[PDB]
């Protein structure tokens, strides 16, 4: 009489509705367990056997609740697809750190495990999600998060852990979504796979067996505010084609080489602490901690240092050989500001190939180095426009050399100076000039007249060559004129007498 | 005998402990749906009907219990208050990233509704808060955390979403005191209004009509540190009166019109990347990224770039014309660092005000300026002091131009370099000079001498004019003299001969 | 019958299993409450008497369940050890700013108490954790967290709040590796105990007794994102030899003197905003707002003010005189950028310790000065290499300043300037000159010429002293020669005439 379907409803409670009805409010979602046989249910929640049980999560998947309890007990499931907009609540009391061994896991929270040798665990759709679930599959294979349909879906972990992953990401070859808040991302053998439009606030990357988190082309844009990436088993950060990407405040601990690599993508490092990395290369060439190729890269409070193991391990020399490598054809981009790049043990590059546009500001390591606009900086030392190099016989066409300046006003006027050297190339004779060039423009146009010459014995003067008048002592001639109409371009002639023929290479630096 | 208020009770557990404790104890709050009739309840799980019940909610809050449960349930409420220190637990299993009518919503998570021309869905109090509920007005009117009496409130939105709301802000005119940790604010007419000490740590600000996120006055102190902005349609990031205020880390996007206003609050960007912005402007003096108006502004990080819709669209040119807009009284603050900012498409500013403080120091796009300190750049090109512009008849009263420095210790010395520059203002002539000068301080007092003069044609010379032993190639007269008893200020006098009058506009600037 | 053990599983349910089983799965974790008499339960869930409800808590963790769930009663636990990976489930609606009294707790959430005058509430072990419980012991001692064993335990608070604790950490000399992610410390005497490789995410340090949050030695490592300190009665942030830290974004309000306190260990302040502070001190040598010593520092955007109580308040006045207190042995670094630090009264540095290192860029209220590298600057004018002293009689035995520069590379040239200064102690008088070097460097090594000298009077000369065909005029012979083979260093030698003896404090500086 009690005992069948009906017989719930047929007992009363204090605030004056039945058992049953008390009973279907205080569940959130449908549970996954009320679709399990006895021994199944029982084995589940004692963590003991496989069991297969994949049927119970197909049945809670086709009752239509948008909503899935999993309650802490240890499932196998094999190829079941969830459907849209559905998501899996869990609650874990322990997520481990190293899963090592496969009794790494006790009784903890809620557990998914593969079954056996199945090719995947979940087959995910549009906007599904998880909490609390500690995603497992003991083969290194069956990538997690794997889509039905090969296309980019957008879902969300708020807290999970994956383990033994082959990547968490769909098909190898496709992207996803989604924003890892707050995750655990261990053994697998990629960290994190072509995430798009992410925002992973506090994600934790432990040692994974090969690269870790690699993001591919496409995969433009992601930040991660604050994950920490522990000893990868591989290239720790890998970005090849990703568009954008930024960084942003915990550090890089060792990992297996190239703690950074940067291939072709815009990204930005704003306060990352790249500790110790190539623990397994080949010295020279391999062990940089950023392998840094073809892209723009920008650093603002990078900190870096060098060191072996923490206690015990195989290897306790440091491993960083140098900081930066840099290969490929040179067209990048480097902006380098307020970090503490130096942490290296013999050099700091490891290429003779260099970005384009270098900008190194307040950084330890590297002297101030700027090449584009009009202040330019080289080697600490600051100067204006270009450094142009003139190498000829200054005879019968004086040599010219192509100077550049912020520009001058109607109606106004500017002074500079300009260093000037001569190396004679034949004999070996070294000579300097200083010499002190104000711009004036008027209605019309601008001019430029030299307005000190000063070298040793004289050698240089305003003063024209091949004259009989001319002082004896003076051996090259010196003049200013403007090419633009803006006065911004201008160039140095300078010239020899008619008789010698001789390479000198002139050079002129205009200092602010 | 079993189906009364009693009858639960009478049915013991295996624990030891009959059934109603037993129900009693799995509840953590009182549940809303036990107030509510059958066909009600049924409709509130099913999603189906309006149904207005509030009085639930009303009869839960007269319980007395702090903690109320809003199943996943869809609820249409009215004007029902909220007591304090009230929480509303919900589960939410998908929050709509864009609502473009009404059915976007499906079975998903709890649901709360105005009903019909309702002028409001809930009176908050202090210390109330709601976690996981997506708040919903159908009309655009009914500002949301609206609270009963017209005072500041303290509240608090773990996981919340705001959807079709006036703004999130009590009367129009009132601040609240709360802090978004991770909200979704869509399709309102004003994603955040006059929050006060808040710290929003990850919210989401989609395309909301009207301007978006704005600040008031008096709404000091609010940190953004991981907010992102869609295509906002209207002012997206807006400040009034807000003395505080710090967007840390994520990106502005598409917005029509003035991506950033500011207007007399100080504000700090820290790594804000400020997309294309003014989709719908009138161009000039409209179509800037950021209107900067009578504050300060600091920026550590900011990326600016253009461009046009993501795909198809109306709209595909580059939209934002300039990158800063500056207008009103000119008494602001601006400092710049490290910020890529040479995102725009004709020009950088579109005001003729500038701020009276400017520090702009390794930022493409803008050559560094600084305006305070005794070490100042203009233009890329470093000074000390300042640079005056003395214009005027240089016969009978030596022209005089004040210069500063930083200064000279006691038994101390010091030597620098001043770049004179002459324009005849009659004649239209052009001169330049170049001096030495040397402070140095004895036990008394602090005396400038002249190291060494050079020009053109020895135009200028410390030699006295007006004397008959002159040389006459010497046409200006230069002395120093110190003003200051510390040297840090003195002024250089520069006078002609007597016969010849005219006016110069003598400028010096000490050169480091 | 349906009264005993056995009586839920005899009522089955609609869906097909009986109330037993339907109980069971409602259930995620063991219910302590379970465990508890009639009167003692009911005392708990109406906040009214203390009752010593230890035993609850120990047959709970008898019980071999990972996961304990507290519902929002009240507790008062003794020395109650938590077994290893067991979290405490709980749930609060209202987290109090501050607690004043005794009543500052209404009903809320679930309060665990400590009871009459015991030594401890909890005895952790490794792995445990807890959420939504506020923590309380009335007695200001039994340190909060306290291990069983005296050693390092690795625990976690994802939302907690712990009130009127000695200490949150064990034994008050032990570590104690975890991460409150969002937690409230209030009312303690120690906000923060020796948390090592921590990453708290949004804490609130509240007014607290004592110093605050504090980390001694050892407890390298720890971030705090986005902390917040409220008006700590004592030293705000406490490192004394902590190897790492960084405080991220979040401001530090008034403190009771030494908002920040660095001794021994490196840190790292990206944005803090360091708010007024010393409210509780000596005015002279104690009034600053960061106590540097002995350490390095770093800051990227800090920001700094002076104020008094917000309203009403027994103190008014600007309480910070200073900004900075540097004491003990000088060995320590400092890096400085971007950061508005004008923030005190009377001065900015209160010792006579400086740090070996110091690179101050872009800093208000600091001129910017490097003391490493070859580009260094003093001041606000950089200069190249090192400024030497060379005081001394400069007869029979020229007088050597040695000057350093970045180098030249085989087959190249280089030129440079340098400001001598000459300070005749004897008489006082003083003079100066300008001179222009050119390095070179041909196949062998390399040599220095000097380009140009410049003086008043013609002073300084070139030539030779000590010849009948000497000027006159010239009184000192300066001359230039290279030391190493690189002409990275080389020296300026400084003579005068055979016949007088005098000191004069030659200054060589070397100008880009």
């Amino acid at each position: 009489s009690l005992a069948g379907p009906t017989g719930a409803s047929q007992i009363g409670t204090a605030n004056g509705l039945n058992v049953q009805i008390a009973l279907d409010n205080l569940r959130s979602g449908v549970n996954v367990l009320d679709f399990m046989t006895f021994a199944e249910r029982a084995a589940v929640l004692n963590y003991t056997g496989t069991n297969d049980n994949s049927e119970a999560f197909r049945k809670a998947f086709a009752t239509g609740s948008r909503q899935i309890i999993v309650p802490p007990g240890r499932y196998h499931v094999k190829d079941v697809e969830i459907p849209s907009k559905v998501k899996l609540f869990g609650t874990y009391s322990y997520k481990p750190y190293n899963v090592t061994s496969d009794a790494s896991f006790g009784t903890d929270g809620t557990i998914i495990r593969k079954v056996a040798g199945a090719d995947n665990m979940f087959l995910w759709n549009t906007a599904c999600a998880a909490e609390g679930v500690m995603f497992d599959g003991r083969d290194r294979t069956s990538p997690a998060i794997q889509s039905k349909s090969g296309g980019k879906i957008s879902v969300g972990f708020f807290k999970c852990g994956f383990y033994r992953f082959d990547r968490v990401g769909n098909r190898r070859g496709a992207y996803i979504g989604c924003s890892f808040q707050f995750c655990n991302f261990n053994q697998n053998n990629i960290g994190i796979y072509n995430t798009v439009d992410g925002n992973h606030i506090g994600c934790t990357i432990n040692a994974n067996k090969s690269h870790g988190v690699m993001l591919e082309t496409g995969a433009n844009s992601n930040t991660f505010t604050n994950c920490r990436n522990e000893w990868n088993e591989g290239d720790n950060w890998n970005f090849y084609g990703a568009t954008s990407i930024q960084v942003i405040n915990e550090l890089c601990d060792r990992a297996f080489g190239y703690g950074f690599r940067i291939s072709n993508s815009s990204v930005t490092l704003i306060n990352v602490n790249i500790r110790r990395s190539a623990r397994t290369a080949a010295s020279g060439a391999a062990s940089a901690q950023i392998y840094f190729e073809s892209s723009t890269l920008k650093m603002i409070g990078v900190n870096s240092s060098v060191g072996g193991d923490d206690t015990g391990g195989s290897i306790t020399e440091p491993s960083p050989d140098y900081f930066f490598r840099m290969a490929g054809t040179s067209e990048g981009r480097l902006e380098i500001s307020d970090s503490r790049l130096t942490g290296y043990t013999v050099g700091l590059i490891s290429g003779t190939a260099r970005p384009s546009v270098i900008r190194v500001i307040n950084s330890p390591g590297w002297e101030d180095t700027i090449n584009e606009g009009v202040a330019r900086i080289s080697g600490g030392r600051p100067y204006i426009g270009t450094m142009p190099t003139a190498t000829g016989p200054a005879n019968v066409s004086p040599a010219v050399l192509g100077l550049s300046c912020g520009g001058v006003n109607t109606y106004d006027n500017d002074m500079f100076d300009i260093h000037l050297t001569i190396r004679n190339t034949n004999n070996g004779g070294h000579n300097g000039a200083i010499l002190t060039v104000l711009l004036y423009r008027e209605g019309g146009a601008a001019r430029a007249t030299i307005v000190r010459v000063d070298s040793r014995s004289n050698a240089v003067g305003e003063g024209d060559v091949n004259s009989t008048s001319a002082d004896p002592q003076q051996v090259y001639q010196v003049s200013v004129e403007v090419t633009s109409n803006d006065a911004s371009t201008f160039n140095l002639l300078v010239s020899t007498k008619s008789d010698n023929s001789a390479s000198y290479r002139f050079r002129a630096k205009v200092k602010p």
